[PDB]
């Protein structure tokens, strides 16, 4: 007689999908986490330009010796770190184009602030931060899109681990510990001339389906030498 | 003789810890970013304010026909659900206290508005937007403390997971697939006239170490009998 279904090689197989499927779950987690951590950051920095653009206009309107320091405070801004990072493979188009846009308007802005042209400034200023804030809503957008992706994996990573434990420990019981103790059961009736007993379920694959086969073979002859 | 520590609940425990930790895990994890779906937009708006504060100045300068219903754009914003949800006790006190101060400062602008008093704008309009920028911040912060205990958890999750399988693993192989394949391996030999073999090792307190010892004893008539 032969094994044709080791435990062992069961019990790997299963475990291996239970870690496999944390390792995956935690691990796009936190690829897409560590993607996040300065989202809240970028849209804050982002919101700022909104109100640096507006300033900049009633700097102009009340002639304000910080006109120029406002200018280069905005600039600075504008190419921060955080935002000069959205130019990245995995940042959607829309935020990297908005992001150019912005960009170039501020060349034209800038320049005719350089100039003081007001009546430019009041024609244009309402269109100006409208881009503005589709930018730092589209920046917004995309911090919701990949939290929303995190809670997603982290609900199917416990659903799939708690579904696997599940048939993983179903399987184990019906193939391993129901008939051990059935093993052991009648281990302890024959030792104890209990001979009439029903017969040992040998239908099992794996170890316990050979030792029933033969158990009920080392059991059977004992029961007809004394019997 | 008698099992002292059964697989059934060994085992048990075991899955129990498992599935436990991955709850946990999962539970905080999504209770949190539950709370952080909003984090982004609050971020927004609130960083609209110090735009929308400084426009309504550009406003009073340029006489704008729109200073009225920008006034009215400010309390709505300032007003919004996402805003007074922050009002709830798993939000920071510095968090609450910051933006009841934005309350109180706004009934003093919106009135000083009403009153078109232009010089007293000019000097407090920075120090408004100062506090408006660091109940932005505040947020800011916020959302990032809350993002990195994700990251905590959902690393200690795995790595949790990680470590529980490995030694459940560890002792399964140990405590029954051994001792299984050791039985296999006898009852094979013992099948076929092979009794000079090392006797079972009968030291585990669970099922295996009870069949040790019945087929030890099984095992060594025998080889008597005949032999």
């Amino acid at each position: 007689m032969i094994v044709k279904r080791p435990v062992s090689a069961s019990l790997a197989r299963a475990f291996f999908y239970i870690v496999l499927l944390s390792i995956l779950s935690t691990g796009i987690a936190l690829l897409t986490l560590a993607s996040s951590l300065r989202d809240a950051e970028a849209i804050n920095i982002a919101g700022s330009l909104s109100m640096q653009s507006y300033r900049l206009g009633y700097d102009l309107q009340s002639g304000s010796p910080q006109l120029n320091a406002h200018r280069q405070l905005f600039q600075q801004a504008l190419h921060s770190p955080v935002l000069t990072n959205l130019n990245v493979w995995y940042v959607p188009e829309a935020v990297k184009t908005r992001y150019a846009h912005l960009n170039a308007n501020w060349l034209e802005m800038n320049n005719r602030l350089s100039k003081g042209d007001l009546p430019w400034y009041q024609a244009n200023i309402n269109n100006y931060v409208n881009q503005i804030d589709l930018f730092v809503l589209a920046l917004q957008h995309y911090a919701e899109r990949k939290m929303l992706l995190v809670v997603a994996i982290s609900l199917a990573g416990g659903i799939g681990i708690f579904t696997l434990v599940f048939f993983t420990l179903r399987r184990i019981r019906h193939q391993v510990v129901a008939p051990l103790n059935q093993l052991v059961t009648a281990s302890q009736r024959i030792e104890h001339g209990q001979f009439d007993s029903p017969p040992l379920d040998t239908n099992l694959p794996n170890e316990l389906g050979l030792l029933a086969k033969t158990f009920n073979q080392m059991s059977s002859e004992l029961h007809k030498l004394y019997r």
